[PDB]
């Protein structure tokens, strides 16, 4: 890749003959357009330390007020949700499970930092360089028992969205309780309904997904646990 | 951080709503002034490929006439060599085995890249944020750092890339000191030739002297490859 001047020279620094410079570059950015203007650079500043490949990075913040905004890492391809349904019938199940598998490496961060996302989804999931997927934006069809009926988060009730982010993956992104009310699904759930197996899922990864749909969150694996499973499955492939 | 208006909006693509935008940030660099325009835009392309958190990035080339430059990424604390003196008994023990490891894994990619170093020295790496050490000047075409079958035969390969790494860690834990101090090329020859190896530095432990001996074997096969330095280096990183 070749520079035209777009250099800007400051001081030599080397003893060949080296310089310290400025290399302004125009980088391919996602904008958020948006009362306690000292909070949000605080806020900003914490979401800012989130640093993992598998999360989407914010660069900062723009407070020189008109539409205030959130300056974040551009994805190439959109959302999940868009990008399964727009190529649905050209996956190999490889691809899928290695989605999952990188939503799974940055929940398994998430997780560590003590980090609860309150709503994972293929809709919050985004598409990078070379199929890469990066969890952003931190809801009865993707919320746990406990969630739905009580609002108990935690890393458990973030690993049951998980199982159904898996099955908006492996059934080339379709929608999750199809025609169903909010409290239809509630009802579905607690009558102990759960979503169908897709073809291209190997009844180990719908077993993953089952155990993600545990009715109690501590019978449900962590993040740390089902990545090293699925982080398994991937290699011995 | 704040950002103030070198922000360029360019168009929608969010429905809150989003925008696809520019950034114009001033990101600091290492230009380094200097065979076809073809053939160094290609050179330029392959050590590119070559990314790895522990080796200085080449950004890019500027080929507009003038005098031609190269642009890597900035290193804000210089070269190890002069960082070393520059701070010299202000150093513990795991700091100078953590700036070892550092090279060892860019060395490590390197070695499985099948690209020979041919130059590894403490003035060729280079400091960066939090003491991070990163490896530079690989890919861009003495006696020291030369192994037995490099000043002799000059048989450069990743093992004799190996010795020159034992000479680094010993630069390192010797916080810069000059190896072979007052000894002529011929007096270095000679010397390796009949066993006589560089002495154990004072922050440096006898596991940390045997693994700087094991870079120093006559044989080249004999020497550990970076991939089980790695292992090995980080073991004691984890431990003690
Ligand atoms: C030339 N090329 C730039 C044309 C082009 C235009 C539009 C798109 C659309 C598909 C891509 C897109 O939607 N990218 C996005 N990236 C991000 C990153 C972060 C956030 C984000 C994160 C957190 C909160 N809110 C938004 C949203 C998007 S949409 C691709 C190429
Ligand atoms: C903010 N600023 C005003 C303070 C400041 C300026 C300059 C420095 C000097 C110490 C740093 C330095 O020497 N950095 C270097 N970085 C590189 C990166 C690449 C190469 C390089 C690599 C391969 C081939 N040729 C050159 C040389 C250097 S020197 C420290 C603070």
């Amino acid at each position: 890749v070749i520079d035209p001047s777009e250099l800007t020279f400051v001081q030599e620094i080397g003893s060949g003959l080296v310089h310290l410079g400025y290399w302004l570059n125009k980088d391919k950015v996602a904008i958020k357009t948006i009362m306690s203007e000292e909070d949000f650079i605080e806020e900003a500043e914490v979401m800012m330390k989130l640093s993992h490949p598998k999360l989407v990075q914010l660069y900062g913040v723009c407070l020189e007020q008109a539409p205030i905004c959130l300056v974040f890492e551009f994805m190439e391809h959109g959302c999940l949700s868009d990008y399964l349904r727009t190529q649905r019938g050209l996956f190999a199940a490889e691809t899928l499970l290695g989605m999952c598998l990188d939503v799974c490496e940055g929940m398994a961060y998430l997780e560590e930092a003590c980090v609860i996302h309150r709503d994972l989804a293929a809709r919050n999931c985004l598409v990078g360089e070379n199929q890469v997927i990066k969890v952003s934006d931190f809801p009865v069809k993707w919320a746990s028992p406990e969630v739905f009926s009580f609002s108990r988060y935690s890393s458990k009730s973030d690993v049951w969205s998980f199982g159904v982010l898996m099955w908006e993956v492996f059934s080339e992104g379709k929608i999750p309780y199809e025609n169903r009310s909010n409290s239809e699904v509630v009802e579905d759930i607690s009558t102990g309904f759960r979503l169908y197996k897709p073809r291209l899922a190997s009844t180990h990864v719908y077993q993953i997904m089952n155990h993600c749909w545990k009715e109690r969150p501590e019978d449900r694996p962590a993040f740390s646990r089902l990545l090293r499973q699925l982080a398994e499955i991937a290699e011995s492939g």
